[PDB]
């Protein structure tokens, strides 16, 4: 969780980094699917230097939803 939100505060403003840790808790929570997760993150990380946060996001996610991550998240 600390190589994610070390990376977040250096590419994301303070808002845009609210809105990856609302979408990272709601999945961690069960309300939203591993896929609605990756689409909202799709939404919100615009630029080639956001992108690379969906790496730090693969280590944090549950094992069992790593291969539907990698399905929609382009892994290099």
């Amino acid at each position: 969780r600390a190589l994610l939100d070390d990376q977040a505060r250096h590419l994301l403003t303070e808002q845009e980094r609210a809105t990856m840790m609302y979408y990272l808790a709601q999945y961690r929570g069960g309300t939203i699917s591993v896929e609605a997760m990756v689409m909202a993150l799709f939404e919100l990380l615009n630029t080639h230097a956001k992108f690379s946060l969906l790496s730090e996001v693969r280590s944090i996610i549950s094992p069992q939803d790593l291969d539907r991550f990698d399905h929609l998240v382009l892994r290099r």
